[PDB]
């Protein structure tokens, strides 16, 4: 509207006046001598010392989601209001818990209950379904109320979303009949509010589920269920890329849309161009919020901190910048002298997906670990694949080790050739659902629901024996 886009004139020009304003807000309870003055790695001393007992320099926590994610979530609530009509489903969780957690801070908080709700703060999911500590139950909720209804954070989570209706359908249709809740729910709100969901039987709606759900094929089936989606809204950037294929498969080719970028320190930027595609898609970064300052070139409670996430300048208006996210600095593989890090295994795995297409297959997911145990120590990679034992071409994928080896860095293949530091890159082939198994391990293990991405490079090591556990084939380079 009108005040949308003089707002967003307002944050232009944001470059530095407007962010030394809210330096001094945040200071104050002139910005080239703090230049001159001003990680959880080096902080770790200094932020575990307020932690001393439970049953303190500042007072947690009143930053972030307080200031920060309802105006975000409003602000690109416009945004797509702007860009899209018709517009005036989504899934999100809580698990048990006075420390700072995921987006379960704000679910937990009076900001979310207390927020205004016109469309965008509507869902078809009732509240209590959403910070249910049962995730499994509360998932089956969102489907169910979902198959009723006439994104979410992270992209890795919404196939996970797709896979579970792909192993059940029929639940629902009793579920719907019975105007029950599956007697597996143990959730009191998801139990009580769910079954005022369902409430009267619906077998009109069963069948005609019924005769749309048993299609042979796959291919662009959630978009059938709910045509009226205008778009998706989940992080198709960073390593979260790695799922946009298997969407465009499942959906109609729908706009995969990645709204905001931001830490566990704080909330960075917004996307303020919902027609850039997903490899395009830049963050724009709020100077409320912003320190470090700013300005073609690579690049409360926390000052001068660094961020540990590497992005670069997608482009500008010239009156702010863009920003779009390329690769995480924490994640690396190393044998000796060697570093390999997301953006490398991206690349290599990019390399890899194009002769697999050739012969007829896919790559649903992948991750890495390193083989230290023998020398020479090499380079493992975890491939779990679809064709939209059984079926095994030795060719293709043994031409997968290869390809990814040289698009990795020279330094790699000096320890890998001539200098024999590293042995041929291994490939572990997985059985079906084995990274949908592998994401059920983290969750019941104290991580985030639901937060969830897929890690790319194992270190637990935990969590390594299941991927071992389901392999099917290995296949090597040289
Ligand atoms: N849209 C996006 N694209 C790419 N990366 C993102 C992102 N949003 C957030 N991130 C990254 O993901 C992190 C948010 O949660 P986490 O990934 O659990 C931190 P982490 O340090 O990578 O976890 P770890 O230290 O346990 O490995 C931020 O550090 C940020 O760098
Ligand atoms: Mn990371």
């Amino acid at each position: 509207n009108e005040t949308f886009e003089k707002q967003l004139k307002d944050l232009t020009s944001n470059v530095k006046s407007i962010q030394d304003n809210l330096l001094e807000e945040i200071i104050t309870p002139d910005k080239e001598l703090f230049k001159k003055n001003v990680s959880y790695e080096d902080i770790k001393p200094y932020l575990d010392r307020v932690v001393n007992g439970e049953s303190q320099k500042m007072m947690p926590w009143n930053n972030k989601y307080l200031d920060n994610l309802t105006f975000i979530y409003d602000l690109r609530m416009q945004v797509i209001t702007k860009h899209v009509k018709g517009v005036e489903m989504m899934f999100l969780f809580t698990k048990q818990e006075p420390a700072r957690v995921a987006t379960s801070s704000y679910f937990k908080s009076d900001y979310f209950k207390n927020r205004p709700s016109n469309w965008y703060y509507s869902y078809t999911s009732p509240d209590e379904v959403i910070l249910c500590p049962n995730n499994t139950e509360s998932l089956y909720c969102h489907l169910l109320c979902g198959l009723v209804q006439r994104g979410s954070i992270f992209a890795s989570v919404m196939v996970r979303a797709i896979e579970v209706l792909k192993n059940s359908w029929e639940e629902l249709c009793s579920n719907i009949r019975s105007g029950h809740l599956s007697n597996w729910v143990t959730d009191l709100g998801c139990q009580n509010s769910v079954s005022l969901v369902l409430g009267g039987p619906r077998p009109e709606l069963a069948d005609t589920i019924e005769e749309i759900c048993n299609q042979n094929s796959w291919k662009g089936i959630v978009k059938r269920l709910w045509p009226n989606t205008k778009y998706i809204e989940t992080v198709v950037t960073g390593s979260m890329g790695q799922y946009v294929p298997m969407l465009n498969y499942y959906c109609n080719d729908l706009p995969l849309v990645s709204t905001t970028y931001g830490s566990s320190e704080t909330t960075f930027g917004i996307n303020l161009d919902p027609l850039c595609k997903p490899e395009d898609v830049s963050y724009t970064f709020m100077p409320n919020m912003s320190y470090f300052e700013f300005i073609g070139c690579t690049y409360a409670g926390l000052y001068r901190m660094r961020v540990g996430d590497i992005v670069l300048v997608t482009g500008f208006y010239n009156n702010a910048p863009q920003f779009k996210f390329v690769r995480r600095e924490n994640v690396v593989l190393s044998i000796d002298s060697d570093k390999t890090n997301e953006e490398d295994l991206f690349k290599a795995v990019s390399q890899a997906k194009l002769v697999l297409e050739s012969s007829g297959l896919d790559l649903k997911d992948f991750t890495s670990y390193a083989d230290t145990s023998t020398f020479p120590g090499h380079y493992v990679v975890y491939l779990e694949v679809d064709t939209k034992q059984f079926e095994l071409d030795e060719e293709a994928l043994s031409t997968c080790c290869l390809v990814m080896e040289e698009s990795l860095d020279n330094v790699y293949k000096r320890c890998r050739f001539k200098d024999g530091s590293i042995g041929p890159l291994e490939i572990r082939v997985v059985r079906q659902g084995t990274f949908d198994s592998l994401m059920d391990f983290f969750i019941s293990q104290g991580a985030s629901t639901g937060q969830y991405k897929t890690p790319r490079c194992i270190k637990s090591g935990k969590a390594l024996q299941v991927l071992e556990t389901c392999v099917v084939a290995k296949f090597f380079s040289i």
